[PDB]
């Protein structure tokens, strides 16, 4: 289950653009200290930092790939690299969430 990953991740997401082009845009996102930190494509630029605490994941209905990340301005629409990146994604997210509550 869920104990079978960490509360804390590096890697990359796909993150969907949106506008006249919404295409899926690769980018460096790591979760640590309860936070998904969301790196710009300009790597200098200071990255987007969600507090867990107030975010939801909510996983596709369909392809065990994309996710929802929900947060109370935005919607994040993601994409894992592939099933089990996703379900470690989603774990991961879900872990460092329940750490921050009890820490609360
Ligand atoms: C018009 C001139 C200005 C310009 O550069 O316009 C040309 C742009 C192509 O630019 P882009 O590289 O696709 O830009 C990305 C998208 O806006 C995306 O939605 C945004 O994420 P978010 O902000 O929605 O989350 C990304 O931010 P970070 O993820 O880096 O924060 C941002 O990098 O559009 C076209 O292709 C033309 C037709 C629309």
């Amino acid at each position: 289950g869920n104990k079978e990953y960490g509360s804390e991740k590096k890697g990359f997401l796909l993150k969907k653009s949106d506008g006249i082009r919404k295409v899926w845009q690769r980018r460096k996102c790591a979760v640590k200290n309860g936070i998904l930190t969301i790196s710009h494509a300009t790597s200098n630029r200071q990255p987007a930092k969600l507090n867990l605490l107030t975010c939801q994941v909510k996983p596709n209905a369909e392809d065990k790939k994309s996710f929802d990340l929900i947060s109370h301005n935005r919607t994040y629409h993601f994409q894992a690299e592939d099933e089990q990146d996703y379900i470690a994604w989603i774990s991961v997210l879900t872990n460092s969430k329940e750490e921050a509550l009890t820490m609360a």
